[PDB]
């Protein structure tokens, strides 16, 4: 036996959460490699953003946008997916 | 009948949660009425926080600290508690 994770663990991947109208999502000044890369709630881990400045945000209109955890060119450093943790 | 919610909401009261060593947490410039205000992570919701300058932290000592959802006397407007949403 080995038990179930979470649901939106994504270890091997990028997360690709697409936004819906209403849903908040995390930006990063300093981990962001521009300010398109973002963050879905299930992703953001607040241990990988001590003192830096984090900026939420919710999604007003139809896009095609995703949350980019676990894609490598889209951050400055290594992060650590909240849905991983156990 | 009626399904319980989150175990972590609080309606009625302050959160009051006390932080582990390791635990993360949030503050928000402009939400806290000074630097000592923080929310746990049941609790921040970001949301309320688009545009804020918010930056987290980690516990890293044995403090008598707190959460401080729920109490009006540290924030600056009304937090929508992320324990309370269904
Ligand atoms: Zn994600
Ligand atoms: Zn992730
Ligand atoms: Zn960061
Ligand atoms: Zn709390
Ligand atoms: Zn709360
Ligand atoms: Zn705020």
């Amino acid at each position: 036996r080995l038990g179930s994770g979470d649901v939106h663990k994504h270890t091997g991947r990028n997360c690709g959460r697409k936004f819906k109208i209403g849903e908040p999502l995390y930006r990063c000044h300093e981990c962001g490699c521009d300010d398109t890369c973002v963050l879905c709630i299930h992703c953001f881990n607040p241990k990988d953003h001590v003192n830096h400045h984090v900026c939420t945000d919710i999604c007003t209109e139809f896009t095609s946008g995703i949350c980019d955890c676990g894609d490598e060119e889209a951050w400055n450093s290594p992060l650590h997916c909240k849905a991983e943790e156990q």
